[PDB]
Order: structure tokens, then C-alpha cells, then sequence
């Protein structure tokens, strides 16, 4: 909301005389009450000779490509000057503002007699731009006819001394989104008597002589008061004068007409939206009521609007005056003919607006103001404001009929409910002992009734004042008239904590341990890419692909939700790779969304009571599964090349070994098995378990995947789900025998397709107590041995816990070791060593 | 009242110079002011908090209840533990 430091200190100043402060003290104490304010614009600077002129001449030039104008213009003193302008919107006899040579424009212009397209041009014609009065449009700016003669000083017909201040007016203070609700808080926060600009005095009422118009009103449509009052007669060649054009440029409207911009200008006044009807344009009874479904309007603009059941309208027996609260229709809309004016003074629900402008995207200067609540008791006032001024500038009569439809039955007194509230509350929420009396005093100043009874005041709130509900509310408002500077910093005393979760503490653990393992984290975008799954040849039953979806996606095309957090890490990888950073591995620890049934919402649970241990296990029930993921990807080199050697590529084994890193950081233990799964390569995946509960999958990607979808060669990726790996909190008590170990290294031929760990395992099984340790050196293949076995060597390190072992009992564990695997894998003793 | 500041108990009345007399002492009153000459074979209370420990002890501390005090908000770890 844009408004002019002039008019605000005018409003103000009937109260408090004399009233004046710079633009800084003014934008300050506006921030310090609660007032964004956005920019600060001192109407921008002009020197020399500006001043009006009037057009005596025009003359077409031609052969250029837009239309030129040689122009005469009478600037002062029977001076006539020739200037080239190429605007259009001027006729003969019209007031513009020159800048002639000498002269200075902001933006630190000088203006020059220049010769351009053929002439000699003594300077220009202005916009509102170009001398920062108001907004850019097409055309230069014209003021309208005995604004100021011929010659008379820019600067001061324009008013380029004031100040225009652009605020965000918050959606609790609606009343403050006009000059009225602003000045007020002015007159709060300056501590000023203030004077009212809808009240009696200021606008005294007009007489009350029957009905304006026949009117019928649905209740239910939320219509809290309905005012109608006819000016007949006006002169629809009039132009309203400077000073209320000017007024409403400062504020971001282009006047039209008097019946128009005595509308806005009363709006921005007193807060209240105002609209204008062509009376003879009316057929019959005004109505309001719903839309029904499938209905039509066309707006002031012209544009056909398709309508919902919700919205309110206004119509006649012929067709559709108004959507109610949000625009007016075109065909009972003020055009260039109408004589006679039908003045539309209603009050809206708030609710029903918000819905209907945001549907049909009409956020006009009336809907907004409606949304945040207008003050009902000033509906007349601004009614008989509006037509009285009306009057006065294009010259009919106010007819004294006025509708006043206020309710059914007719509501006389709207007033909120009193609140009750502790006379100190303001003082313990802020921490501050505030002065005997602030808190009472502040609230009056907001126009409220206040009453002590003891310890406990009864605060009554105004009309414009809807938000004022609770002693909450009244807090807000003694507390940002004194300042919310003066409140102390107190740490408070926080209880004994019980610090970080173990699963807090282990997804920091996890995290640790993968960046110094050389992985970098990414932030993965929870939005799928469009068909991944495709790209994977998941089949079509793939649990994967039941995702939930999103309904307004920032991207038409990937609006599903990740049910693995792969396909956001394949995407930074791809985006690693294509800028050159081709060795890369990155990892993730997000949540992911994977629902269960089909999207069941819970119904609205009653608010004014905390929902029962039922209701809540139905609303988190009724959510997607969402599970804590920790995923990985590899690609490139994964030891880099130097002096050492070439370096290694990424292997599965790497993705292997990332597994073994993460539960290492959980503290369990983990065992691989092969598998086969997409996106994976069915000879190089891994199926994970923390004991016998599956925890995802790691190796390298299949081929075909990492083809179609533009990944480096060899690609490996790791995902588990960190919600199946149980807590563990070890706690434990090593055996450190300090007895020499015996050393042997035994080799076992056992079919090629038998896992390295299940021969490892039956090895120790056999072995017992004695072997400290078992590590596995040489895998070897070879004719000799059977074309489907393999030679596996493994190095058996034993130790006693009491004694030194002889090398006879290690032998014996050793034996029983082989026999072991003899029994379990089929493994045939190759040969065995003492290892030296 | 000192032993049950202490103790945080609010002891039976006359319970601390109940239990000084018990062991030895000469205990006198002077409104909330008691005056107490411990014995000879005593060397060792000397100074209020030796009294309190004899109050406390004859009245068992197990009567002491667990209360969490305020900490008041902390710096954490400094940077040099943090590098460690």
C-alpha cells in the first residue's frame, strides 16, 4: 500500500495541529509499531525551467516509424515554444508539464535544445516517469483543465515535495490499509489526540428519505451490511481536479472518471471499498446471492470469469452487476455516457473473498481490503462521503434516498465481545514493569473501551478492530506501543537435558566416517526424476514406484516423491561428471516417502482440545511410510592417480566396502549376499542383513541401466534403509591373551560357486576358541583343481588363553578346522603352512 | 535451620540441637541463633559445616531427596576440545 506523506500528515494534523516529522523519524517510527515499510520515495527532484504548459498547436510529422508531434506549447508570458513529443495521449488545449532547456529531470538529465527529426526542439513534454511522480505508463502526463496556468512551477503544481511511503501491511491490520487506520497508529505512537475522518463531524451525514434501490440479500452469503445512495445528474465530461488525481497517482491508481475515482479515492481515504453503478444501466431488483454452477460473468475489464457455487454475486433481473467484494461487472459499469450513479457502500465476508479472487487470480485494490475485514460501522459514512463529493466535482444532486441493509435482524452495534484481561498481563509477557496506567492507556488510544474492576480490566475493541480477541491480542498492542526495544535479554534457565539420540548420534557417526572415507554429501532433491523408473526397467508391480505424488510440482513432469534416494544421487553424480569432475563418490542420509495404501486424509479434528491418543495414531497412520535412508554412489576413479601409480577405478567392491563403513559407524554386523535387483548388475549385487532382516543393497549398476541413463561406465551404489539396523550399544570386555600366537596358512579347494564367507565361517566354526584370527589372501583358479572350483588360502593366526600353544594342538585346530569345511562346503585340504 | 538448608529436608524442630547435645555439645539458644561448644574428644567440629555433617549423618542421608538443579545455559565444548 503506497500512500503520501501529505495527505497522512494532513489527517493527522486536525487533532494535533502542526503535526510534522521527517521522512527517516517517520519510516522508523512506522518499522518500530509494526509496519513493514518497503521503500522510501521523496518524489524525485526537479531544477529549473519545469513548468506547465499548455498545447496551443500540434502537427503531425510523417515518414518516420511512430507518429511525431511538432508541438507549440504556450509555457508563460506569451512565450510559444516549439517541441518534438512522441506520446499520444494530448489533444489542443490540453495542460502539460514542460522541461525546457536548462532544466534538470531526476535521474540527473539536463534538457537541451536538440534538433531531432527535422525541427528544433526546445525541450519536452513529461510522463509521470520522468519527473518520479508516479508510475511509468504510456503517454505523457496532462493535468487536468484550471489545474495551474500556463508558465506556473512545475514543482509546486506537482507537489514534488512530498514523500511516498510504500508499506506491506500485515493481514491482522487490514484497518490499516488507508489513511485513516495509518494515521491513527500515527497518532498512537506520537501520543496525539486524533480526529476521526469517517466520524460525524468530518462527514456529516446526509438526510434519509426512503429507499435508493429495491434489494434483496440471502443471508447466508455472509453480507454483513449493504448501502446504497444515488447522485443524479452528473456532468460525464467532467474531470475530477489535480489535487485528487494527484492523490491517487501517489497511490497507485490512474484516475478515470469522478464516478470512478471518487470510489478509490474514498477507499484509500477511509478503508472501506467503494464502487459506482450506472443506474439507468440496472434492470429491476439488486440481488445478492451464490453463483451457481457453471455461471458467467464479464468483470469491468471485460473478461468472462467462469464462477463457483461459493462465490457471492450481485445481480439484476438482467445479468450480473458485481462479483461481490472482489469486481464489478461490465454491464452495470460507469462508461463514458452515464449521467445518473447508483453508490455501492457493502461489507463482504472475509472468507468468501479470499476464495473468490484467489480462484479467478483478481487480487484487486477492494478484495484485499475485504479479506483482512473492513469496518462495518462506517459503511454510510464512506457512502455519504463518496456521493457528496461526487457531487461537488461533476456537479448533480444527491438524491436523499439510502439503502441500508444491516443484517437480518438488523445488527445496530458492532462492537466485538469484551475481553477480560489481568491488569498486568502486558507486563509479564514482556518482562518489563511498565508504567501504572500503560496498559489502559495504550489500549484507548486504540479506540477500545476499557473498564477497571480491581485487578482485572474489561477492554471492549472498535469495529475496525476485529483482531482484537483474546488478552493475547491486547498484549500485541500495549507491547509494540512502548516498544519491543525495551525488553531485556534474559537467558532462561533451561532443565538437565539428555543431549543427542542414539540415532541422532549415529546418523552424525555415519556421516563422519563416509566424508573421511572420501565421500561428499548432497542435499537429494525428494522430487523423482521423470521416468527413472523406466530408465531402471523396473518392472511394473516394483514397490518402487508406488510414490506419492504431489499435486502442484514446480516441474510438471516430476511431481512423484522418492522412494529411493538413488535417483536424486545419480543426478548429482551426472552433473559432477558433465562439469569434469569425473572421480566421484556422494552420499545421502535423507528420509523416504513410501506409501501404503492409497492417499487417505484424516477429517479436521476439533482444535479447541489437544487430539486423543486414538486421533493421533489415525493421523500417523494415515502418512506415508517415510524411513531413513542412507545411500551412496561411485563412479571414476576411486584411489586418483600420482606418483604411487595409476590409480584405481571404482570396483563393487567399493560399494561393498561402503556398506562395511556404515555399519561399522552403527556398531553391527552385516552379511552380503548375492542377489539380483534393479537398478543393480545381477552378478555384482549384494542383499545386506543386520542378522537375518534384509537392510537394502549395494555392488555395481547393470549396464543397461547406467546406458539408458547417461551414466559414467561402472557406476556402484549403495542404499540402505537406517530404520531396519537395530540400535546397538556394545559394551565390550576383550580377551587379550598375551601368549605367543602360532601361525598357519592353509589352503581349501571348494566348488567356484560357494561364497568366500561361508568357508571363512566354517573354518572358524571348526577351529574353536584357539583362532584369534582368520583372513582371507589367494583366490586362485587353474585347470589342475577342476575348471568350476577355486583355491581359497586363508591365514589362520591361533592363540591359547592360558598356555603357549604347542604346534601339535594348533594342528589339531586346524584339522578339526578343514574337517569343518569338509563337512560344510565340500572344501578338500590343498596343502597348509606354517606360516614364517 | 543451616542442616536443613543443607540437607534440603525441613527436619523435625529441635532436631539439630537435639543431635548436637547427643554428641556432647553445650547448645544454647538465641532466638534463630544457636551457640554450640563441642567436647573435648571432638577437635574436629569447628566450623558450622562440621555441625551440619552430625545433624545430617545421625538423621541418615538417605532422607536427602534427588533434585535436578538449573545449570544455566552453557558454551558447550571449546574449540580446542572440539579439534581434539
Amino acid at each position: 500500500m503506497r500512500l503520501p506523506y501529505s495527505w497522512l500528515r494532513e489527517v493527522v494534523a486536525v487533532g494535533a495541529s502542526g503535526w510534522d516529522v521527517t521522512p527517516g523519524e517517520l519510516e522508523q517510527t512506522l518499522l518500530r509499531i509494526g509496519h513493514e515499510v518497503e521503500e522510501v520515495i521523496p518524489l524525485g527532484p526537479v531544477d529549473g525551467p519545469v513548468t506547465v504548459g499548455r498545447v496551443a498547436d500540434i502537427e503531425e510529422l510523417t515518414g518516420y516509424k511512430k507518429p511525431i508531434r511538432a508541438c507549440a506549447v504556450d509555457i508563460g508570458d506569451r512565450q510559444y515554444r516549439e517541441i518534438i513529443c512522441g506520446a499520444t495521449n494530448f489533444a489542443v488545449g490540453d495542460l502539460v508539464v514542460v522541461a525546457l532547456p536548462g532544466a534538470t529531470l531526476p535521474g540527473g538529465f539536463t534538457i537541451s535544445a536538440r534538433k531531432a527529426y527535422g525541427r528544433n526542439s526546445d525541450g519536452m513534454i513529461c510522463s509521470a516517469a520522468e519527473l518520479n511522480l508516479g508510475a511509468d505508463h504510456s503517454g505523457i502526463l496532462v493535468l487536468p483543465p484550471g489545474a495551474a496556468e500556463p508558465g506556473a512551477d512545475g514543482a509546486g503544481v506537482l507537489g514534488l515535495d512530498d514523500v511516498v511511503f510504500h508499506l506491506a501491511i500485515t493481514p491482522d491490520r487490514g484497518y490499516c490499509m488507508s489513511v485513516r487506520g495509518l494515521a491513527r497508529e500515527l497518532a498512537c505512537a506520537y501520543d496525539l489526540d486524533f480526529v476521526d475522518p469517517a466520524s460525524n463531524s468530518r462527514v456529516p451525514p446526509l438526510p434519509i428519505e426512503g429507499p435508493a434501490w429495491p434489494l434483496t440479500v440471502q443471508p447466508e452469503t455472509g453480507v454483513r451490511r449493504f448501502a446504497l445512495r444515488p447522485v443524479i445528474g452528473i456532468d460525464p465530461a467532467a474531470v475530477s481536479p489535480w489535487w485528487l488525481q494527484r492523490r491517487l497517482l501517489l497511490c497507485g491508481i490512474r484516475a478515470t472518471c469522478p464516478a470512478v475515482d471518487v470510489t478509490n479515492y474514498v477507499m484509500l481515504e477511509l478503508g472501506h471499498p467503494m464502487h459506482a453503478h450506472d443506474r439507468n444501466r440496472i434492470s429491476g431488483t439488486l440481488g445478492v446471492r451464490f453463483a451457481r454452477s457453471g455461471e458467467t460473468a464479464v468483470t469491468l475489464d471485460g473478461i468472462e470469469r467462469k464462477l463457483d457455487t461459493a462465490d457471492v454475486l450481485i445481480v439484476d433481473d438482467a445479468a450480473t452487476a458485481a462479483i461481490g467484494g472482489v469486481m464489478g461487472a461490465a454491464s452495470t459499469e460507469v462508461r463514458a455516457d452515464s449521467t445518473d450513479v447508483l453508490l455501492e457502500a457493502a461489507i463482504w465476508d472475509p472468507a468468501a473473498v479470499s476464495r473468490t479472487q484467489r480462484r479467478l487470480h483478481l487480487p484487486s485494490e477492494a478484495a484485499r481490503r475485504y479479506e483482512r475485514t473492513v469496518d462495518p460501522a462506517i459503511s454510510v459514512a464512506a457512502l455519504d462521503r463518496c456521493a457528496r463529493l461526487l457531487a461537488d466535482i461533476a456537479g448533480g444532486e444527491v438524491s436523499p434516498t439510502l439503502t441500508d441493509w444491516r443484517g437480518d435482524p438488523p445488527c445496530d452495534d458492532w462492537s466485538p465481545p469484551p475481553i477480560r484481561m489481568g491488569v498486568d498481563v502486558p507486563d509479564r509477557i514482556a518482562g518489563v514493569a511498565y508504567p501504572q496506567g500503560t496498559t489502559a492507556r495504550r489500549l484507548a488510544q486504540i479506540g477500545a473501551v476499557v473498564t477497571h474492576d480491581g485487578d482485572t480490566l474489561t477492554v471492549t475493541p472498535p469495529s475496525w478492530r476485529p483482531d482484537l480477541r483474546q488478552p493475547a491480542d491486547l498484549v500485541e498492542e500495549v507491547l509494540r506501543l512502548e516498544g519491543l526495544e525495551v525488553i531485556p535479554s534474559v537467558l532462561p534457565p533451561a532443565p538437565a537435558g539428555r543431549g543427542l539420540t542414539a540415532g541422532q548420534q549415529r546418523r552424525r557417526t555415519i556421516g563422519r566416517s563416509l566424508a573421511l572415507s572420501g565421500y561428499v554429501e548432497i542435499l537429494p532433491t525428494p522430487f523423482l526424476p521423470a521416468g527413472v523408473f523406466d530408465l531402471w526397467g523396473l518392472e511394473a508391480d516394483d514397490s518402487r514406484r508406488m510414490t506419492t505424488r504431489v499435486l502442484n510440482p514446480l516441474e510438471a513432469d516430476r511431481p512423484q516423491l522418492a522412494t529411493t534416494l538413488l535417483p536424486a544421487l545419480l543426478e548429482a553424480l551426472v552433473r559432477n561428471v558433465s562439469r569434469g569432475l569425473v572421480d566421484v563418490a556422494l552420499f545421502a542420509i535423507a528420509q523416504v516417502v513410501q506409501p501404503t495404501e492409497q492417499t487417505r486424509g484424516v477429517g479436521l479434528i476439533p482444535v479447541d482440545r489437544r487430539p486423543t491418543d486414538d486421533e493421533i495414531a489415525m493421523l500417523d497412520a494415515s502418512l506415508p511410510r517415510q524411513p531413513q535412508h542412507v545411500a551412496a554412489v561411485l563412479a571414476g576413479l576411486r584411489e586418483p592417480r600420482g606418483p604411487w601409480g595409476p590409480g584405481r577405478p571404482v570396483e563393487a567392491a567399493d560399494a561393498f566396502e561402503a556398506v562395511r563403513i556404515i555399519a561399522r559407524a552403527s556398531r553391527v554386523d552385516v552379511t552380503l549376499r548375492p542377489a539380483q535387483y534393479l537398478p543393480w548388475h545381477p552378478g555384482r549385487c549384494a542383499q545386506v542383513f543386520v542378522g537375518e532382516s534384509s537392510v537394502g543393497h549395494a555392488g555395481q549398476l547393470h549396464p543397461a541401466v547406467i546406458e539408458r541413463s547417461g551414466l559414467p561406465k561402472g557406476t556402484c551404489a549403495v542404499e540402505l534403509n537406517l530404520d531396519a539396523i537395530p540400535c546397538s550399544a556394545p559394551l565390550p570386555a576383550p580377551r587379550v591373551s598375551p601368549y605367543p600366537a602360532v601361525f598357519q596358512d592353509v589352503s581349501l579347494v571348494v566348488a567356484a560357486d560357494i561364497p568366500a564367507q561361508a568357508v571363512a565361517d566354517a573354518v572358524r566354526a571348526g577351529a574353536g576358541d584357539l583362532l584369534e584370527d582368520i583372513a582371507l589372501f589367494d583366490v586362485f583358479t587353474g585347470p589342475q583343481i577342476g575348471e568350476h572350483r577355486k583355491s581359497l588360502t586363508f591365514a589362520l593366526r591361533f592363540r591359547a588363553p592360558d598356555r603357549t600353544l604347542t604346534e601339535d594342538d594348533a594342528s589339531a585346530a586346524r584339522d578339526a578346522a578343514v574337517q569343518s569345511a569338509a563337512e560344510r562346503v565340500g572344501a578338500v585340504l590343498r596343502g597348509w603352512k606354517l606360516a614364517a
